[PDB]
């Protein structure tokens, strides 16, 4: 199909830090892009977990310098939770798009066919993830805000400060 545009308004340690605008690849990975889009708008409401199927208020719980920022765990907030709009986990749709550089938007997973709601924004080219994580979008504005979050990561993945998706939604 077409390409949806979505956003995150970010706070870092409670301070407004700008907006990340993303373009999704609806034409390439419609099922995967659709999940992400609906989790930006919150339009499928409460999920099987009893929590909102919505990125609003969740955090980037895992941030590794010179790698990527990862979020989407709005049920456990620690990497162990999350849920797609489809009901818990769904299969890898395709591997058409590759990890080419900073700004790349890709799904976190725990092995083949385990996509949920967790995702990462790459801060480098992560070509070693090609064929293992499904790429479904890219940042088109606010890459500076991605760098600001990145500066709060650690090798250990633990953030030094709460990096929060304070608002989010669909644009066009």
């Amino acid at each position: 199909m077409s390409r949806s545009k979505v956003f995150f308004d970010i706070t870092i340690g409670g301070k407004a830090s700008g907006r990340i605008v993303m373009e999704l690849y609806d034409d390439v990975v419609p099922k995967t892009a659709g999940n992400f889009r609906a989790l930006c708008t919150g339009e499928n409401g409460i999920g099987k977990s009893g929590k909102p199927l919505h990125f609003k208020g969740s955090k980037f719980h895992r941030i590794i310098p010179n790698f990527m920022i990862q979020g989407g765990d709005f049920t456990r907030g620690n990497g162990t939770g999350g849920e797609s709009i489809y009901g818990e986990k769904f299969p890898d749709e395709n591997f058409k798009e590759k990890h080419t550089g900073p700004g790349v938007l890709s799904m976190a997973n725990a092995g083949p066919n385990t996509n949920g709601s967790q995702f990462f924004l790459c801060t480098v080219k992560t070509e070693w993830l090609d064929g293992k994580h499904v790429v479904f979008g890219r940042v088109v504005e606010g890459l500076d805000v991605v760098k600001a979050v990145e500066s709060n990561g650690s090798q250990s993945g633990k953030p030094v400060k709460d990096c929060m998706i304070a608002d989010c939604g669909q644009l066009k």
